[PDB]
């Protein structure tokens, strides 16, 4: 006794395709994989519930294929399970608005995706993954389980693995548009360096922007010449420091051991803001351990001569 539904198939909630199931058979065997908002189905069988929805199929013909490295520029074929099944837990998570952006009560491990969603709604980013852009809209809106699964997924990161900030940030920028940015160095005879795209933007080793303008001790004096781009991000192992209300934008916070702590979100607005997940607290000064400060930029040219 032969009973159907029709249902949606994509790789890119984009493109819907539209399939006949059998009700006897497993998605799997129809499809093979096969995930409905997450919740991966392979080995159940349709239901009734199932006529008119979309499911996520991974691609097996190279119509598929295409549309799907379109829409993630890349061909990973483990990336759609991987994001499905991170999805399956962030759809779970809740996305408090504090302060006018959007956060993540803590859950997880997921102190480090909370802080980067906060630093991302605070600097100018251009996504070239439509994937990453679509996601990025609606997480700017409140809507974040998206951007956090695609997240996970394109930094290769297990639910419940805290990662690191730092790291999370240098993979998405380099599926962001950064091409135009420009850095130059000068260390001191005197040797000079030019830096483009994502290492342009990115430094470890010091927290202060204004001490490398100034001049950084090396194994000789390294000290920035010229800075075309919208934001730096000025990264160095976890140290006591003092963040004062104007002079950054925001800033990583981070309490405890080697890939076993947590981490806080630091953002200078009217005053300085503490967003921890869910919580959210207000001073004029602090003084933490930071590892993580970004600042707005567009031209800077040192005076050095
Ligand atoms: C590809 C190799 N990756 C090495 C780092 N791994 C990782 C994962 C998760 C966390 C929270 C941290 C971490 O804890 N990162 C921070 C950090 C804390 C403490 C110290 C740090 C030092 C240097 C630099 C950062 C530090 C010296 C002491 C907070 C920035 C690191 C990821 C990966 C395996």
């Amino acid at each position: 006794e032969v009973r159907t539904i029709k249902v949606f198939t994509t790789v890119d909630n984009i493109n819907l395709h539209t399939q006949v199931v059998d009700m006897s058979m497993t998605y799997g065997q129809q499809f093979g994989p096969t995930y409905l908002d997450g919740a991966d189905v392979t080995k159940i069988k349709p239901h009734n519930s199932h006529e008119g929805k979309t499911f996520y199929v991974l691609p097996n013909d190279d119509t598929l294929r295409v549309e799907a490295f379109e829409y993630y520029h890349t061909t990973d074929p483990s990336f759609l399970g991987r994001y499905m099944s991170a999805l399956n837990h962030t759809k779970k998570w809740k996305y408090p608005q504090v302060n006018g952006l959007t956060s993540i009560k803590w859950a997880d491990n997921n102190s480090y995706l909370a802080t980067a969603l906060l630093t991302l709604q605070q600097i100018e980013l251009k996504f070239n993954p439509p994937a990453l852009q679509d996601a990025y809209y609606r997480a700017r809106a409140g809507e974040a389980a998206n951007f956090c699964a695609l997240i996970l997924a394109y930094c290769n990161k297990t639910v419940g693995e805290l990662g690191d900030v730092r790291e999370t940030m240098s993979y998405l920028f380099q599926h962001a548009n950064l091409d135009s940015c420009k850095r130059v160095l000068n260390v001191v005879g005197q040797q000079q360096t030019t830096l483009k795209g994502v290492e342009a933007v990115m430094y470890m080793g010091t927290l202060s922007y204004e001490q490398f303008k100034k001049g950084v001790q090396i194994p000789a004096t390294k000290y920035l010449v010229q800075q075309e781009s919208p934001f730096v991000m000025m990264s160095a192992p976890p140290a006591q420091y003092e963040l004062k209300h104007g002079t950054f934008t925001c800033a990583s916070e981070y309490t405890g051991n080697y890939q076993c702590g947590h981490y806080k979100h630091i953002t200078s607005k009217e005053t300085l803001y503490c967003i921890d997940g869910a919580l959210l607290t207000k001073s004029s000064e602090y003084k933490g351990p930071i590892t993580d400060v970004f600042y707005k930029e567009n031209s800077y040219t040192t005076t050095i001569k």
